[PDB]
């Protein structure tokens, strides 16, 4: 019962499918004489409510296992390829996941296509039990999917003038309403364009550029990756953040993430 919920929360398992996909073994053990369909649902619902309402990205991004060799880690490599001190960069990511940098609550992965921006952002978003994506096709409710999430991934679309203030709040980690409210949540933006551009009808303005970049850490990934590089895996995310935690260095609260030690 409640022993199972503790486990689901620890493992970040929100659905029976996931539970089976990730640990088919424990699912069969647990259910063995019987498959209480109600007990299962209750545990999952409870675990999910506990995770979405009170847990944070770090609980799932930071791997539980030691990372002896981080050099093989795709995230580490991508950062390295572009001139970033992976240890310093990891600290930015670590502090970012832990809402350590005040208004700088957003990591912006900028760069031309095939640089690994989506590879990283999506791996991270899929590592946490609950993540939301900013939906610009829905001009009315662009953040509907961003409630009670551990990571918000802004993958596409431009910010509209009608939501810029809300956007600044979310990107800046300040609670804001969208009926339903978005508590501070680490945002990761991936784009090949200046997403600080704001659309107001026929007008495109950069007047909100400074406010916007005051809430971001910007990484510039320009090194096109070989089609062979591979997808950053959930485990790689875990190892990367665990490694970051075990080797954290001081980070400067600056828009541009420096390129060096
Ligand atoms: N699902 C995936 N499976 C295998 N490799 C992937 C996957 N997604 C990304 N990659 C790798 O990452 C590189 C960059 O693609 P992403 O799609 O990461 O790039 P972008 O920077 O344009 O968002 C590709 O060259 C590819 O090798």
């Amino acid at each position: 019962g409640m022993e199972l919920v503790g486990w689901l929360v620890d493992k970040g398992i929100t659905s029976e499918k996931q539970w089976i996909q990730e640990d088919q073994a424990s699912y069969i053990s647990f259910n063995a004489a019987s498959n209480s369909r109600s007990q299962i649902k209750a545990a999952l619902d409870n675990a999910g409510k506990i995770m979405s309402l009170t847990k944070t990205a770090p609980d799932y991004l930071v791997g539980q296992q030691p990372v002896e060799d981080i050099s093989s880690n795709r995230i580490y490599k991508i950062l390295e390829l572009n001139g970033y001190d992976p240890q310093y960069a990891a600290s930015v990511f670590l502090g970012w996941a832990t809402k350590k940098f005040g208004k700088r609550n957003t990591i912006w992965l900028f760069g031309p296509a095939t640089t690994g921006k989506t590879n990283i952002a999506e791996a991270i978003a899929h590592t946490v039990p609950f993540y939301g994506c900013v939906n610009w096709t829905n001009e009315n409710f662009p953040f509907n999917d961003c409630v009670d999430k551990m990571v918000i991934w802004w993958e596409e679309g431009k910010m509209t003038a009608k939501v810029v203030e809300s956007a600044k709040a979310i990107l800046g980690g300040s609670k804001v309403r969208v009926s339903a409210q978005i508590d501070p949540t680490p945002v990761i933006v991936t784009s090949n364009t200046n997403m600080c551009a704001v659309i107001d009808g026929n007008s495109t303005t950069f007047e909100h550029q400074q406010p916007l970049q005051d809430r971001m850490f910007k990484f510039e990934l320009t090194r096109r990756l070989d089609h062979d590089f591979g997808k950053v895996t959930k485990q790689e995310v875990k190892d990367f953040f665990r490694w970051a935690k075990d080797h954290v260095v001081e980070v400067e609260h600056e828009f541009y993430v420096k390129k060096g030690g």
